Formats: C-alpha cells, sequence, structure tokens
C-alpha cells in the first residue's frame, strides 16, 4: 500500500491535464505534466518531493511539485508549483492548491502570481 506504489502514474485533474509521474524510493518524484491549462502546450518536465515514509493513521500523504512552463514548443516565461497530498483507497485523490508565478517587472510583481486548487485522480474526466 506503500505511498512510492500508489503514487507511480498516471493522474489527471479536473480540467481534463494529465500528470505522469514516477515516486522514487526516497522522495524524489519526476516525470510529465501535459494538456488542458496551467499554462499549457504539449508536455513539461515535472519535478517534486513527496514524504517516502508518511502517518499510517488515515493521514494523507504531503507532497509537492513544479513545472516550469517551457519546452521546444512554447514558453510562457512562468513557473507553477502545486503542494497537496496523496489519499490513496479505491478513490484515490491527489489535492493540490497552485501558484503561477509569470516573470514580471518590479512594477507588476504585486501581480505576478496567482493562486488555484487541482484535484487529480485515476481517472479521466
Amino acid at each position: 500500500m506503500t505511498a512510492e506504489a500508489g503514487i507511480t502514474g498516471t493522474w489527471y485533474n479536473q480540467l481534463g491535464s494529465t500528470l505522469i509521474v514516477t515516486a522514487g524510493a526516497d522522495g524524489a518524484l519526476t516525470g510529465t505534466y501535459e494538456s488542458a491549462v496551467g499554462n499549457a502546450e504539449s508536455s513539461y518536465v515535472l519535478t517534486g518531493r513527496y514524504d517516502s515514509a508518511p502517518a499510517t493513521d488515515g493521514s494523507g500523504t504531503a507532497l509537492g511539485w513544479t513545472v516550469a512552463w517551457k519546452n521546444n514548443y512554447r514558453n510562457a516565461h512562468s513557473a507553477s508549483t502545486w503542494s497537496g497530498q496523496y489519499v490513496g483507497g479505491a478513490e484515490a485523490r491527489i489535492n493540490t492548491q497552485v501558484l503561477t508565478t509569470s516573470g514580471t517587472t518590479e512594477a507588476n510583481a504585486w501581480k505576478s502570481t496567482l493562486v488555484g486548487h487541482d484535484t487529480f485522480t485515476k481517472v479521466k474526466p
């Protein structure tokens, strides 16, 4: 029932976006993020961390990851970070909150960062 085993694979958000992630035995998250819209276009590299020895008292597993919105096809001069927890079981979820910062002048820094939320499931919407 390990968090390593549970997190590794493909997840889909409410908006249709696809997360493909491998959770390493010692806390690494690596993979890609594709489709719908943070500020997207094809696949982007994703990296993060998770608690590889979580509590076994029914608590979720803390994690986070980052995508910089630059690949071979697009550069949005922005990066998003998702912070959340994985909940296992038949109805598994990654529940997140997400910050998206765009590069700005000092003057526009006040409007540099968006906040949203993303819920990921194992099955498509």
